[PDB]
């Protein structure tokens, strides 16, 4: 109900640093009467629940299914990636508004074998 995002994850072994790309969402809720959004990603770095860095995308205006291609990078000591949770909301822009987030969800690294590239649609949830 609320669209779907597609992220990929990946570790700089050369720079030391956890790698998140947005690459796009898709399926996002209008507003009114065939209306359009205007999404931006914002990505929070967490450990345990103490939100540690954060990260925002361009904005794409007028559209439901944003492609961003945008890379984030988080400067972490490999050893100190499982204790992370990833969250990435996805917001609507207004000019004179509150920013209303469309939704959001949380990704657990300590399952995540970073010697892979995982990549993966997500749903959106309410926040």
């Amino acid at each position: 109900k609320l669209g779907k995002l597609q992220y990929s994850l990946d570790y700089d072994f050369q720079n030391n640093q956890l790698l998140v790309g947005i690459i796009q969402a898709a399926e996002l809720p209008a507003l009114d009467m065939g209306g359009t959004s205007d999404p931006y990603v914002k990505i929070h770095l967490m450990q345990n629940g103490k939100r540690l860095k954060k990260k925002k995308t361009t904005i794409k205006k007028n559209t439901l299914n944003p492609v961003f291609n945008e890379q984030f990078t988080f400067k972490v000591p490999y050893s100190e990636l499982g204790g992370k949770t990833l969250v990435m909301a996805v917001y609507d822009f207004d000019r004179f508004s509150k920013h209303d987030i469309i939704g959001e969800f949380k990704v657990p690294m300590n399952t995540v074998d970073f010697g892979h590239v995982t990549e993966e649609w997500r749903d959106l949830q309410s926040a």
